């Protein structure tokens, strides 16, 4: 016997064509929600939709353009009626690494625009529906650079750091009108370093992982859970290891 | 093409202790773990109480009276479950008692902040030692904590409980750094929850922590659904601890 | 006293306020200062003022044609540079909803302080590195610490630059250079375009009431006393470290304290 | 020059190490100052040294009794207590795992690090509270800030110190009285020690440099004076940047 945790549930899901989205959309549709796929790649998008069905529906969205973001936002209330979940999780890098000393003002800002603008404007247009509603959750997917230095450039840190920061001041703002919001932050495989440096021997990261937290954190089984930052990373980012493995 | 949702027995085959299990946030998780198809040792003092969700729960739930801050009743606990089961998967470690409601540094008794330590932060300890000695041979095992969201926020709880609740998110993070070599999660569940005053001042407005809140927390830390979560404070106070709303609430 | 002799400092947004303060105290302590700003009627009155070790450049710090020449004009004029101190920084509102908040504005924000102090590390790096010293320093703000004090773009850039501050201090490290910030209570804030001096001062006056540490207000110069350590000798092993000066406002939810 | 002058200090623990370090540097900016420990013949000998500024009390932190003596004649000496630094620390061990942690080991490293300094705490609380002024320090650790640094028995410690310092900060403020913490990298039997601090100076993240005794101390001297009033709930932490990096990814490359 199996149960629908998000039944009845409206979702959006930016970024939702690919990688951890489009896992977060099988999952959240196997859960009985409708899901509405928001994201620039219309191919691998309007796929998912033929391969689930009527509860799926595709969108092409800029996140980092407004325009984008308020039809988005406003398609799916009015397909719908309601919006009980705005996920966050379209993201970029610039680089696998590098130093600031070659970091280039136009790729930070590109990385800000994607990563920290859209998730602003997805936020703030949810919230533009979820006020009068009285209800609602917003997710952002952050990353575990959020919670230490040392795992992405100098660009994408910052961007996720602040995501989390408007993960913790929207939550403060919007829980008078009983909206809750989080972040789901996980580690790498958005796998050869990241396994064997990892803290969590003998795991490794799927995109299930991440799609599973934001499950959690988006049903009425975290009915008072917000301004949470929900980090996946096996332990990553809550030790420096120096000294252990030089032991 | 037609949705499947997820299966109801989320911890379907594994074996978990939960201390403090026979009241409160321990007996809501024992009830929703025995849900979800756990063999659930119940570990307390209360020994009627304990016994009579055995009876209601049948024979998946067991009661074993422990003392967590007895380093002999704890060894007893992981030992007979480990006789009775062939293994431990899940050790709750969720006992946890305060002091008092609220007071003043300059009122604090010794005695009571050697007691708040003895059950939530010792205990804490012992109960982690002896979960890693039978877990480590496993190379798998999921070792929880009941901290507090006063863990992450000042104003909330009394020195001594407040003191305790950041020593056990430390141990927690020191724990999944020294035993996910071995392949073992280490988390903790920080509820909110005077509980009328709680619910009126707390940051998200519609809705009131129950104990049920804390127990899904626990639910999905101890589920294979969380089996990269590692190092994780899970703070269940709806935004409680992120938020200083003095000056929201002057505007 | 002299705790920076014969240092060269740079601080951007440094004539007027918090940057201000700590041109003074850095000057005091023998550090050569140069102000970045864009006010430079104020700016030319301090370097009058002060004399031969204090000197103004017009810098817009979100223009990287400006750092680059604020660096290295710095470096042409006194050989080194030892302190960055990226102290220039902006708010949209001292206050306001997600709802009625610009993409304009934010991203205005983000360009000022994020952007302006990403382009300061990066050129302050440049010369710091064959160096193997140097402190690059940020002046981030308590709202990264805690919500319900900034607005959702200004708390956000402040939570961005902390994190940068770290991740520089993890690169840098390895060429023997440190990298911190300050974290002041309050509303702290250059000119900007729509910034009202009204509404400064009417959340100025509530912070000021609302504070965790009563009988004292945060003053300029608790920051710029703060930059003095986190810039001295005296620090030569801190790195990475969110120096907040807020009484203990960000550490504590009074809500239940208030209520009983 | 002398940025303590007039300030009446206590330092438990201030008979070696950064206790002594701190002792030296508050005398040395013009403070009087309470050496509090149980090292008796090299606390008189820093007392002789120095001058009828600093003096000596004998002092095991986790007695009551002696926490109270160390504060009420303290007032009694000087009339005021202006700062109470509550350094005194023990370690388990340099490093072990949880499979071998003794009880009685925990309780000790508790009893000395944890309920010391809530007794010192309380007890000048006592004292500044109607003086509505005071600095009330602890010495925690930078293992309060990382996962991978200290033992479990230490690492919870200074955890439930750093929180304790916050919890104070918010009761204290309304009086006045600021509370902070200074948390060092170092580890601070001897060679045991050495061994560790040695790989904590090759693993260190802020190369070119070495923690010295100076730089906690250093910190503190600044938490203490009016340099830092507006400093409360503080942590400040002295690592070189050691607890906000894992550089496992950068040193696989």
């Amino acid at each position: 016997s199996h149960m629908k945790r998000l039944e009845g549930k409206v979702a959006i899901i930016t970024g939702g064509a690919s990688g951890i989205g489009a896992s977060a959309v099988r999952l959240f549709w196997e859960n009985g929600a409708k899901v509405v796929i928001a994201d620039i790649q219309d191919d691998l998008g309007q796929a998912i939709c033929d391969k689930l069905g009527k509860n799926v529906s595709y969108i092409h969205c800029d996140v980092s353009n407004e325009d984008d973001i308020r039809n988005l936002v406003d398609t799916t209330v009015a397909k719908y009626g309601k919006l009980d979940i705005m996920f966050n999780n379209a993201g970029i890098i610039d680089r696998p690494y590098g130093s600031i000393l070659d970091t280039e003002k136009s790729d930070l800002e590109r990385v800000l625009g994607v990563n920290l603008v859209g998730g602003f404007l997805g936020a703030k247009h949810a919230a533009r529906v979820m006020v009068p509603q009285r209800k609602g959750c917003i997710l952002f997917t952050a990353s575990a650079c959020a919670s230490i230095a040392g795992l992405g450039t100098h660009a994408y840190t910052a961007s996720k750091h602040a995501i989390v920061g408007l993960m913790k001041n929207l939550a403060a703002e919007l829980g008078q009108h009983g909206i809750r919001v989080n972040c789901v932050s996980p580690y790498g495989v958005v796998e050869a370093m990241l396994s064997e440096v990892g803290n969590l021997k003998g795991a490794v990261l799927k995109v299930e992982d991440v799609a599973q937290a934001a499950l959690y954190l988006a049903s009425d089984e975290a009915n008072y859970v917000s301004g949470l930052n929900l980090v996946v990373d096996g332990g990553f980012s809550v030790v420096n290891p120096s000294m252990m493995m030089a032991l």
